[PDB]
């Protein structure tokens, strides 16, 4: 049952930190670790695999781990790594994290991931705040009885706080897409078509499951491309992974300091 | 076997409503369910639970019924309550009410659900006959060598006899989801983008199998809400079940008025 | 009754193997997938030194159509040998994607670094006429799978290989191209759905090819696509045509569209 494996990972994560109560969660997509060593100190990390219905993130530069960090009065769960539908699981262990996260208190969820630009003014590097999304997947991680409001599933209250921190922050319309294959520029074209900004392999059901379960969202892509057929600045891989490092790493700083209110 | 499970049901439904044949089905979505107590003057109801091939073997709660009313020269097969694709059952459990009443000798499905509206003329408790369909799901309930032309899936013919019932009636194109979330104010941008001018989460397998198995169609959305982000108010499942309260008797005399005229 | 899962790339291991020791050839550079309509364009291609039934392959689905289709040809062209699969098997049809692709990773496993995919198709844009070849640009894969599991990362940019639709043109220069729409199948469009096609930029729409494409790419083929119009789709205003013409029309294209494989093969 989902809200019972979500209850007993919401103990063992309160026994194994020591703290009653996390009120924030970050889960930290590809290109995203770096964020980690600017959000402030950890008290406990333990692997994700240790925790009753984690499957495990395989994904590269997924870490599997959670970590119990303090920011002001607030306790925040930092999932670093995620797993995803390209991976062949059931939606019911996708959104798992979020519903752990939520029975361990968490009231606001930052879902954080690497999207494809669909603009050709998107930098590589570029953090995107996530104004909506486009859940073209055909699936949903709900079930029958389960019929949930998405309007303003991207809280706007929580888009005006991260701008406090830098008001220059673009958003985008997230397109999901079930992947693991990329797009082809005639799809990339119809994404564009469709209203959406930015396109990736997460985040729309742990968006869905997030609101199903009370959580307010921040969604934060980091652009690693501009989509296929979209002509980018001629960068290198070491340049496209520097640059996303660089931003990660700032954006650390920027959730410390959002979080902190 | 489908076809066989279908025939089967005929059978019993035969046996137990002393009815040879049935010539007329109706599909009540969620929305529509109260409206079975406006919809002529029913002479037997069956549990669905009691006919072949109708709950999923994983199925929830507790099964619909089945429903026989005369209205007119017709015998009517109504079937109050469905299984819905997103309580995750094979769509063979989706479409079996319409393979059923089209063995039972249904030539005409009225199909009907909830609906939130795009178009700007659409309003809460308005009926909207479904001019067309987009089927959004990535799915079918056709298998391997079953074809079939979607051309004129919702019979311009059966429009025109609901409109000498009610000649002010709006008709749309009906967008079929998954389900069960709501959208997004950005999904549905794009459903308008796509020609969508109403939303659901039924009824575009139930076509599908309709005209498969022969049979011409009527759809009737009730919009129970505007969609996502035209208010900026919150949808729930209890405005469909409100509004189809509300309309349960206009709705019945309506599904009556116009099966009278087929 | 229950599916075995078999490892993609040791069945088509296993697949080209039995393929090399049955054809007696060590490696096909080549290989060509005919879809339906395209039967004659087989004879134009060239005369086989082998010709078995794809059912007696290791993890190969018959396909249903049978007589010429689901068989396997192996045929030289020039200095080529080409592996020709007359007929293919469809995700309607209810199988695994693995099914769907293998013979793509069974060829390309028996040395194929070109894939030529055919197929039927409904015309949605205005200039295309029941009958015509059509050389596939891109695909719109709207099926909302992937024949690629986890860790399995593609680029499609340039999945239809610019330079094989040159060489195609070089033989004959009115070949049009087109975007394909890759569907789940199997009914057809309502005319609503394709207007929705038309909105999203594409000229065709079929129930293949798109997993194919995508499975090609990964193992590192290259792809040439070509469509036989069969029918405008549902709601597309064009002049009344009988079956008789439709049919008439089509058959004579996949005659000539054979010829032109053979001149582009060839060439390859
Ligand atoms: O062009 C692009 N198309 C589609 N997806 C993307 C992504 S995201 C992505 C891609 C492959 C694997 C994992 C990915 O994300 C993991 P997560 O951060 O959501 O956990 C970047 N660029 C594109
Ligand atoms: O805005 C809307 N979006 C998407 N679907 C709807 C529905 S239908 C619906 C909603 C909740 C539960 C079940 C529903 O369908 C059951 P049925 O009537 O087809 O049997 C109304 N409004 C919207
Ligand atoms: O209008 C149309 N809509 C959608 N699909 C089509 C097809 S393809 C097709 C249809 C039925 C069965 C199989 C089919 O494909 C065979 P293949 O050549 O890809 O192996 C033609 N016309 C239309």
């Amino acid at each position: 049952d989902p809200d019972e494996l979500a209850r007993r990972a919401a103990q063992v994560i309160a026994d194994r930190t020591g703290i009653g109560e996390h009120d924030v969660a970050v889960v930290l997509g590809s290109g995203w670790l770096p964020a980690v060593a600017a959000l402030g100190s950890p008290t406990t990390v333990l692997p994700q695999a240790e925790l009753p219905g984690f499957v495990p993130p395989t994904a590269a530069g997924h870490a599997g781990e959670l970590l119990s960090v303090p920011i002001g009065a607030h306790r925040v769960l930092v999932l670093a790594g995620r797993i995803h539908a390209y991976e062949g699981h059931d939606l019911r262990y996708v959104v798992h994290p979020v519903r752990a996260a939520r029975a361990a208190g968490a009231q606001i969820m930052v879902l954080t991931n690497a999207a494809g630009g669909l603009r050709a003014d998107l930098q590589v590097g570029q953090p995107v705040l996530i104004s909506d999304h486009l859940n073209l997947t055909a699936r949903s991680p709900l079930v029958g009885g389960e019929f949930v409001d998405l309007t303003d599933a991207y809280s706007p209250r929580l888009r005006e706080l991260a701008r406090q921190s830098d008001p220059q922050l673009a958003e985008g319309v997230y397109a999901g897409l079930p992947g693991p294959h990329y797009e082809t520029p005639a799809e990339i074209r119809m994404l564009q078509t469709l209203g959406a900004d930015l396109v990736g392999m997460s985040t729309v059901h742990e968006t869905i499951a997030a609101r199903a379960a009370g959580a307010e969202v921040l969604g934060v892509s980091l652009v690693t491309n501009l989509a296929a057929g979209i002509t980018g600045e001629p960068l290198s891989h070491a340049e496209v992974l520097a640059a996303g490092a660089a931003s990660a790493t700032r954006m650390g700083a920027l959730l410390a300091d959002v979080i902190a209110r």
